[PDB]
């Protein structure tokens, strides 16, 4: 009541003879002369009465037992009613089924700014085959940024995952291609492979940037209302909404600035909305930040100067210094520049624009004379009274500008003794 | 023709300016018996200053010189006399400054908003103060309470005044501090230097700058087989330092883990509790190998990862099995005439529990006509009293198995037995 053992590959096609069995009883056993009891799979091996031994089929050794070493199937068998014995068949495997990748390729996403040393666990193969013919490498196409930790299993089946070697930047590299191939273990070893495709998402790394801290324009006064000012402008490398910037006035910055001016939040685009007065308020400050829309927005700022220019919209102003300050008077007999009055030559606009010069109306009795401040009414000549008791001077006063204004002081004078 | 006076704001009670009728006899000027020496004609804001018949030049208020002249370097009255009745003459007052304004912040706080992750040399500008005072008298800098974190950078501007600058001088970490008060303070230059002040409210914001770790790399817990659903197989952890929902983890499984594993086992998303979800078996499949992925629900997110390995144990749930090995199911055929070793078949004695709980003894029914005889992987069934047909053509023999495990598990096989002659 004893064994026997008999080696078979596996994938050979049918009716391949295996052993003549009616030998082997003889050399070292008793001597159909064979009756056939139970063997597992007959699917496979079926016997003959003669002895031979022949198999049925090619055999899918790689379906039935994947990747685990020794897989036999056996039999038994009784001579003419003698005793009996065990056949035991194992099936050699062949490298025949090569690595396999269930989906062609594989999309995988990893956030930019992804430390050096990150992992990523990705597993996928198929090589039914067992022992030294399974799986045993994967490997990446080699580059300077992205390495390959195979870890190997305690059954022997060899998991990778992917480590992230250098520091990240989606600036630079938006996607990384790579070749994903795994290898064998036969004599020649076989390998398909797959492609990777990683893709490297937008950290809102950056912040807004202004070309300098501070702008100085001009622009004149009375201006109309959305006349330009100047158009901002911040840079952000970061995709879509981590890059949008946008902008804005901060501060109080004194209520003026306010209703002074607009801006246009999407553009930086600083507009006038108001009515500007050199003579209310000659320069503006404005601080103006500008923030991404992502998340962790560090905003940038800068501060715009805008000097408002001096435009002769004031006329002159002609005050007259007295009691009765629409009529005066002095002697008959008044002497050689009797000042009669001071009169005020006032301008409100910027220096070119606002230097009031005056004359006076005609030839006259009366001249006038000018100080720093104020003038001098002064008399030139004198009336004999007599036959003419007063006569109602005006005074003319133009600006120095362009274009030039005036405006005039009537007033009256007679005389006395 | 001209005279220059000073005064200081904010006198009371009219004070002497000058005596002008001095002023003017000592430069040399009418002479005039007639009693209005001085005769006003002009004078800037007489609101302030009232002259006097006798040629006095008094006062008539606390004068408020940072009012119409703030952040200013000179503030004239300029007033016109003519005489008793030649000549006219121009007076001057420059009002000095006094430092009765001290500076002063719009509220008695400022609440500001950092970012983490703001790089060093990030800066924020602020206000600043209201001082009214002229000259030096006005504002000279600011100062934060000095500490290694933050700092001032004051820019002073064209027209005079300073401007103050936040500036962040080290990296910043929420983790470690969420958040700074100080006291931002603003100097004069008065002989007393005056000075007000206001509170400062750093407060630095999450940035989502931390990924779940995993307290090991590799878990492996074991569970029974045929084992309820919910029964628990482990409870996980990663820890996120973050704020709120930057913080807030989330736990799953990741690949085509196998499509079994999933049928097997759940996993409550918000604690990382693997439970049980199936008829978990051992002769379908011994070890499990469950990807556990955890990622914080937040922006610019990386995940963690981690193994758990589920050895399912042999409980002792499928029974013995008994297979005679004829042709014929429930009967056999022999010779009366047998050598008292006739070998009429064979049986298989099999179980699928591993180890122990599969590992089967086999006996007969009674009183023994024949015998089994137990080899390595199946038994045989040999004879041994050789009986007559005569009296008993048929026997109806049983067998019976019982594996060695706990609960013990028994099956059994009987069949008949006719006999012939050979
Ligand atoms: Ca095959
Ligand atoms: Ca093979
Ligand atoms: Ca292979
Ligand atoms: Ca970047
Ligand atoms: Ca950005
Ligand atoms: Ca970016
Ligand atoms: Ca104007
Ligand atoms: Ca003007
Ligand atoms: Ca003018
Ligand atoms: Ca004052
Ligand atoms: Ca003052
Ligand atoms: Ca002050
Ligand atoms: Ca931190
Ligand atoms: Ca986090
Ligand atoms: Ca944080
Ligand atoms: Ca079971
Ligand atoms: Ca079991
Ligand atoms: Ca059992
Ligand atoms: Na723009
Ligand atoms: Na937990």
């Amino acid at each position: 009541v004893f064994n026997l053992k008999y080696t078979v590959e596996e994938e050979l096609r049918a009716g391949t003879k295996i052993a003549n069995v009616t030998a082997d009883a003889k050399v070292a056993g008793f001597a159909p002369y064979l009756r056939v009891i139970s063997n597992s799979e007959p699917r496979w091996v079926n016997l003959s009465p003669a002895g031979l031994l022949i198999t049925k089929q090619k055999i899918d050794r790689d379906a039935v037992c994947r990747q685990t070493p020794k897989c036999f199937i056996s039999l038994e068998v009784m001579s003419n009613s003698m005793e009996i014995c065990v056949i035991k068949i194992e099936i050699i495997d062949v490298n025949d089924n090569a690595p396999r990748f269930p989906t062609n390729h594989i999309d995988i996403e990893i956030s930019e700014n992804a430390a050096p040393g990150t992992r990523f666990p990705l597993e996928g193969a198929s090589d039914p085959d067992s022992g030294s013919n399974g799986i045993q490498t994967y490997t990446i196409t080699p580059n300077d940024i992205f390495g390959l930790e195979i870890k190997t299993r305690g059954d022997g089946s060899k998991i990778a995952e992917l480590v992230v070697e250098k520091t990240l930047d989606r600036e630079t590299q938006s996607r990384y291609t790579f070749e994903l191939t795994a290898e064998d273990g036969g004599d020649p070893p076989k390998s398909g492979t797959v492609q990777l495709n990683i893709k490297v998402i937008d950290s809102n790394d950056n912040n807004p940037v202004f070309d300098e801290p501070v702008y100085t324009v001009n622009v004149l006064e009375n201006s109309p209302i959305n006349t330009l000012v100047i158009d901002l402008n911040a840079t952000d490398p970061d995709e879509g909404t981590n890059g949008e910037v946008v902008y804005s006035f901060i501060n109080f910055v004194s209520n003026l600035t306010k209703q002074m001016f607009k801006i246009d939040p999407k553009t930086g685009v600083i507009t006038v909305n108001g009515v500007l007065d050199h003579e209310e308020l000659h320069i503006h400050e404005i601080d103006v930040q500008a923030k991404d829309l992502g998340p962790n927005s560090i905003p940038a700022h800068c501060k715009v100067i805008v000097n408002v220019i001096d435009i002769n919209d004031n006329a002159p102003e002609i005050k007259l210094l007295s009691e009765n300050s629409e009529m005066v008077e002095v002697s008959e007999n008044a002497p050689l520049g009797y000042v009669i009055a001071l009169v005020r030559v006032s301008d409100n606009d910027s220096g070119a624009n606002g230097k009031v010069q005056c004359r006076l109306q005609g030839n006259v009795p009366f001249r006038l004379n000018e100080f720093e401040s104020f003038s001098t009414l002064l008399v030139d000549g004198r009336l004999d009274r007599e036959q003419r008791d007063m006569y109602n001077l005006t005074i003319l006063a133009e600006d120095s500008g362009y274009p030039p204004l005036r405006s005039s002081k009537s007033f009256a004078v007679k005389v006395t003794d």
